[PDB]
């Protein structure tokens, strides 16, 4: 059945301007866009969001890029979402996806990969509430 | 100049899931997402917007799902902007524009524009705050 995943365009793909084209993956993949928003988060934002990473290596590294411009924190509704959102956007690292994924047309490196996306019900349903409340999702 | 404009993605194209295609006209067109927010607008929210204001149908129309309302920058934006959505009424935009391309009717024309610098400001500054607001 249908679901909701949390998906973020990133400060790099923001600024390569290729909202739509990253937005039409989607959308042509089936899903809908049922809430969304720009912004720029903050260290403690980032900090917060990824919280589950706080002691790793790359931690330090990956909240300076999330918070070093804006990004369009959005969720992708539709049939088996959090599983085609994965396909749609490829392996975190961007060297290692299929051609025609966001992540390996849209990016280089693992710094910069373009777009995020939740990993499983869990991440999704608590990175949802993350970045919006349920009266500003518009289901449809 | 480099201005801003009010750009908004009304109910009828957002339905049918093509924000990506539209965005990616103003993006390839030399515009840029400065801000935006996918939202259901209330009906206050709407007679608020349209505020120098078949009104009734307006309101009806920007008001029956969801929308997503923006800021567009880049030299000559607010021009730029109706350069490219085309004539109000698609049965008479030009072959290519955003309206005549995804648009039905002048009561659902896909999308919608500052109309003038006094326009934008005024537009812009209603639904954002200039701190939602992050030029590049």
């Amino acid at each position: 059945a249908t679901e909701r995943t949390l998906s973020i365009i990133k400060p790099d793909a923001v600024a390569k301007n290729v909202i739509g084209e990253i937005e039409s993956r989607f959308e042509k993949a089936g899903l809908k866009i049922v809430a969304a928003k720009m912004l720029q988060l903050s260290q403690e934002q980032a900090e917060g969001f990824y919280a589950e990473h706080k002691e790793r290596p790359f931690f330090g590294d990956l909240v300076g890029f999330m918070t070093s411009g804006p990004v369009v924190v959005q969720v992708l509704e539709g049939e088996n979402a959090i599983a085609a959102n994965r396909d749609l956007m490829g392996a975190t690292n961007p060297k290692e996806a299929e051609a025609g994924t966001i992540r390996a047309d849209y990016a280089q490196s693992i710094d910069a990969n373009a777009v995020h996306g939740s990993d499983s019900p869990e991440s999704a349903a608590r990175e949802i509430a993350y970045f919006f409340a349920e009266s500003e999702i518009c289901s449809r």
